[PDB]
């Protein structure tokens, strides 16, 4: 089947970017023109899923509630479920374990920020693999502070480890992960980890050891936004800016991404663009369509 | 008396800045390291006003509360007042009118940013004024959005506009200002304007006309940073940016501000800078005592 | 035959970027790390062109051999010929006549930077084309400013002007083009435009009129770095090294690309970072091999 | 006597900025709108020195001079020497005795660049200084790089380091200096350091042993722009740019500098913007009479 729910885990305190982020979720930080999150909901949208649950904390839940509605205003079905407490990516499992059901989902960070061309086609086998699990590595400067993948000489990824302090490769795992099934048990099944947190790391190894992990490398011509700190998150929004004023054309808009994978029409968006009309956002959609 | 009341006003829908202000009020939208908020409040104690009565809507007020508190962490006294509706500027002093009691007042707003090494020094006369007002000029090339002060050869204030459509000058009336107590009293009285707010700019003209209003001139030393698009909030971002980093220091940061008028001591600085210490926000505080 | 020879037009006196232009040739400006020359020779690198030829003015032409040589070092075959005054892009195949021969020809501008995933599957039916021309589209915010490219509802190329003061769409010609043998003689029979020169849309359009030519889409995945003003300088050096600090990779290292596509071995590597290991340059070189 | 004569010193391969000074000197590198020499003759302009030697290589001197020329152009007398090598910078003495005479004369390194709304009148105390030198100070996180001075709980001077391994303060000694006509004959008694140089620390520390050194504080108001490496130069360009366009003003830049002063007047000002008026860099200059 093609996998046609997403998970967005955008939850966390943020006290790596505090003040910024004392009152305002990191999530929704502007990236130029749009909250951060519009990013990985553009991710997933551009997958083909529709269908999509939204995880963040007591307090942050509520804000993105307030954004996104239950998204029908972009042909979408929009769901959100609190957690407690920051325990790992792999909660993000056992708290969507009813939204998941018998089907395949999809895993994003709601600060995982992707660019290039061909991201759909790149996403394309992942979406359609019929069991198993696809993540995406990229190659980065700190390799330390990701998930790593290690690779054979056939170029065979062989090893998976979680902030390796002598990484074997420079390949960090990316925050989209595609997985079946099964992962739902599997998360319910794991034990914290020495910083107490059930990883995702712990997740793909066993997909791996049965051999049904496939890496899909994401080349140097893609760029996967740092939002790490106050410094990278004014670099992406630069970016983001730079690309979107010299195109004429903007980055991740859901609007625009659900009107031409036509979950909506153009009279739908002209709708939209009402409220968003005295700035370039509703200007950009009206002269879309 | 020295000024030593001010009001920060910082309401509004934030319509202007959709989708980024949907979820959040403009004014804890981040300039770099810190929050819009930090700005306005950073030049009030920079003049040497630590009591503080901040003004938004009612749904944004607690969201500013849960960031600042009562401020006595910064040696401040901050106080909170709700405004139902945008009835303008002016409105302040209505709201603020128990505040005020029978003392002299500062005005800024919540989304003005002021930048400048002599800001202090320039500010001293208008905390010192034994009456009348004080206002605060700024050349721009778009006089036309603002309330405007045309001066004449001798260089005496000759008139007040509010977003002339043929502006008299290039001198623009910024979102900073200093008032006897007789303002509540103007505010009180005057009548709506055609967009139906209560105008400053009508304030400053009736102290202009009984000859009790100054004018200081921010020169080329200065910056008066746009908040108004998602294109000025990034210009304004990566102004604060290079500043920090090229000259090694940080702009309007409390902390810092109450360290240096000595609001608060260097025990209570490591102790605030504990939870910000994963960053340079936190880091930045414990080199400095 | 596979286009295997390649023109890069880097000429011009560089008035709109004056003064920063009056003291360096434009196309040795540095781009974050590297002079921008560099770009468009590793785009030709990627497409497997090793045959160059290099045009510029009579003072500049001098500076380019002496950063460049004769591309030996980097396995490549670089010669240098003077362009007198600069009477248009088209000027590039007569210049270049001789050494064309017989051949199929690319030209790219000296100022065309591209950055994006598939670049050298986006070139190879280019490179390929048996006869005719191939040129690339890409979706731009002020048409007016360039060689315009019109699709009809199928989307086949129907039209092409040259800086339209009513753009028939927004996709701009780009400064990548692939010729076969035929340029020359069409250049040679050129009459200047109403500007005083022999332009390249008037080529395009002969091979568009005999049904010739092929119009290869760059997607909003890519991204075409402006070069024309002192901002837009800025943000692609800033731009490229965002990219390439989060990556810990370079882009657009012709060393690096001469190594990987094995124009170049390891040792031929070391040799060439002796020169350069006191940054960060000479070291990644290291580093890679 | 007030102090006339200024050389800057422009010398050097540049080889830590390679490949971008392969083939241009490091000093004609632009930093965002014009070259870097303009930024060190801007710093002299501002101190009222109009008769300047450029010293430089012998590859790049001629190109300083083919871009400056004599200066008349904007009311200057410029004149250019050769040093064969890079000997120190003390050597700029010895090679500048015929132009010096009798004479005061300041020193400003080619790849320093000063930036501070209150430098004019810092540098009019070194300017009128009777006898003795005047030296500029500046706090940096890394001494170990400068020249470092040392004060007393005074605020003495009491000593003078060149690239100390245990810095004994962070105030680095910047590339500006004043000095009486005895510098020169310090400079021929002066022998080379370990390092092979002739070193300017060396004399100032006599300035300072014989109780002649007044040392110029530059604060927080003040920046000086580290040109040293890619990151950096790209670095000093955001800061210039952004200065610039949020502030509404140029940074170094001569033409403004020289009518300002009224070295030249408004006609020779429209004249020399002709060429340049295609971007802001003219047009500011039209604007500005
Ligand atoms: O104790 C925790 C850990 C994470 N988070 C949140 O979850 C998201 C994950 O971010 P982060 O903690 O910085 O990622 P890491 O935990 O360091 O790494 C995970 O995410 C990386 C990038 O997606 C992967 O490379 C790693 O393999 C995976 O373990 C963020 O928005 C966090 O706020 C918390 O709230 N609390
Ligand atoms: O009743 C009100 C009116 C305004 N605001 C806020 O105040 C700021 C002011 O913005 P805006 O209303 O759009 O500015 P204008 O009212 O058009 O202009 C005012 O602010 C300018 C400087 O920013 C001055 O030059 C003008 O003279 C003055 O009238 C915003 O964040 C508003 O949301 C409130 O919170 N409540
Ligand atoms: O005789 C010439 C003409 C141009 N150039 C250089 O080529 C580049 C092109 O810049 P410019 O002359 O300003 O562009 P245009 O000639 O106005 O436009 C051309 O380049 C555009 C994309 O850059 C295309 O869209 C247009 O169709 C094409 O005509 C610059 O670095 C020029 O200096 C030369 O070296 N020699
Ligand atoms: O004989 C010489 C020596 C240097 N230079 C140039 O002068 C500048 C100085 O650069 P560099 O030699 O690398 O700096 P240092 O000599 O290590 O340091 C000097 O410059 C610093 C400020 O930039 C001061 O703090 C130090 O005290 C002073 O010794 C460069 O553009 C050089 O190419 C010359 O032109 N000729």
């Amino acid at each position: 089947m093609k996998t046609r729910k997403g998970i967005i885990l955008a939850g966390g305190s943020g006290t790596r970017l505090y003040p910024v982020t004392m009152a305002v979720s990191q999530q929704l930080l502007p990236i130029y023109d749009k909250p951060m999150i519009y990013y990985p909901l553009s991710t997933l949208m551009l997958a083909g899923i529709r269908d999509i649950l939204i995880i963040s904390t007591p307090q942050d839940t509520p804000r993105f509630q307030q954004l996104l509605g239950d998204g029908s205003q972009w042909g979408l079905n929009l769901q959100y479920k609190v957690q407690p407490s920051p325990d790992g990516l792999a909660q993000a499992f056992i708290i969507g374990e009813e939204f998941i059901g018998h089907d395949d989902c999809a895993l994003v960070l709601g600060d995982n920020i992707f660019y290039g061309h061909d991201l759909p086609k790149l996403m394309e086998a992942a979406v359609n693999k019929e069991s198993g699990a696809t993540v995406f590595a990229y190659h980065v400067n700190d390799p330390e502070r990701y998930g790593v993948v290690e690779f054979d000489q056939k170029g065979t990824a062989v090893s998976l480890e979680e902030k390796p302090l002598q990484p074997k490769s420079n390949y960090a795992v990316t925050g989209l992960y595609f997985y079946d099934n099964s992962v739902v048990e599997m998360a319910k099944n794991l034990k914290p980890s020495a910083r107490g947190e059930l990883e995702i790391t712990d997740i793909n190894r066993i997909y791996m050891e049965q051999g049904r992990l496939s890496v899909a490398m994401m080349g140097r011509g893609y760029a996967w936004l740092d939002t790490g700190t106050h410094q990278s998150l004014i670099e992406a929004s630069n970016f983001i800016a730079t690309i979107e004023e010299r195109q004429g054309l903007k980055v991740s808009c859901p609007e625009e991404i659900a009107f031409r994978k036509n979950f909506i029409n153009a009279q739908q968006v002209i709708e939209l663009a009402g409220p968003l009309s005295k700035n370039d956002y509703g200007k950009y959609l009206l002269k879309m369509v």
